[PDB]
């Protein structure tokens, strides 16, 4: 029914420890989260990096207490123009990055950040939700192919850490309600073949599930209504795809259940790069 997460497997298979914490989590509104203690949460994660989606906030409003984070003092935020209170993701790193992109080609939208790292190159995404009953579906699926291939182009370069709001579960196991959903935003068929679509054209294996193929009822987010985070009525749509390449330095990857702020719960990934 509920789930409690595995303990931090801090050592990779070959026996090396890890170098690398990586921490992504959709606040559903950044002002919001940080007034719920998200970032006391965050300094305790002690995270390099951190990734955000659905920040809802300008770069005008950024509060400055995100300027209190000496850890993750390299900050970088993407938010659409046309409207505000809308989507928007931001990427705070230790390390300044080598090259830092916003988009994927066609632009204005505020979904994705790129950050090109020593080792291998982060890509956060927020990426559209279909829509209650299915109003942007379709556009979603234009999406996830825009997405697939500008990924794959990026892929010939160096190792890729994929992560965020990917706005899809992907097996049934994936989420509580697999058989009341599949024509619901999140697992309908054509989400579920274009995340699987993008495991294949990169290619890339959900870290999550490659370390936990069997474990059920393991969610990274509940509706906030009918106290379903309560009942562990949750879906995974937060995600830590890796690169084949990345695998033999994946140590584990974790969902943090119990960190409260957003409809979405955090997830940390660690690499013994």
């Amino acid at each position: 029914a509920l789930y409690e997460d595995p303990p931090d497997q801090k050592t990779s298979p070959s026996g090396k420890p890890a170098t690398l914490k990586i921490c992504s989590w959709n606040v559903d509104g950044l002002r919001a989260w940080i007034k719920k203690k998200g970032l006391d949460w965050v300094k305790e994660e002690a995270p390099d990096i951190l990734c955000l989606q659905e920040t809802k906030c300008s770069e005008n409003k950024l509060p400055a207490e995100l300027q209190e984070l000496p850890g993750l003092s390299h900050q970088y935020w993407s938010a659409p123009s046309d409207k505000e209170g809308y989507s928007g993701v931001g990427l705070l790193s230790r390390q300044a990055p080598l090259k830092v992109s916003y988009g994927i080609g066609d632009e204005q939208e505020g979904r994705v950040i790129v950050a090109e790292f020593d080792s291998f190159v982060l890509v956060t995404a927020y990426v559209p939700n279909a829509g209650r009953g299915l109003v942007r579906l379709e556009y979603r699926q234009r999406w996830d192919e825009a997405f697939r291939k500008f990924l794959k182009g990026l892929a010939s370069r160096k190792p890729l850490v994929l992560c965020g709001d990917l706005n899809v579960a992907h097996e049934e196991i994936d989420l509580r309600n697999p058989k009341g959903n599949k024509k619901n935003a999140g697992f309908t068929p054509q989400e579920r073949q274009g995340f699987g679509e993008l495991l294949q054209a990169v290619p890339l294996a959900d870290s999550f599930r490659h370390l936990y193929p069997n474990t059920p009822y393991a969610y990274t987010f509940w509706t906030y209504m009918m106290n379903a985070r309560s009942k562990n009525v949750g879906w995974r749509l937060d995600y830590f795809l890796l690169s084949h390449s990345l695998l033999p330095a994946l140590c584990d990857s974790k969902i943090r259940s119990k960190a409260l702020g957003s409809d979405h719960c955090p997830i940390t990934l660690y690499l013994a790069l």
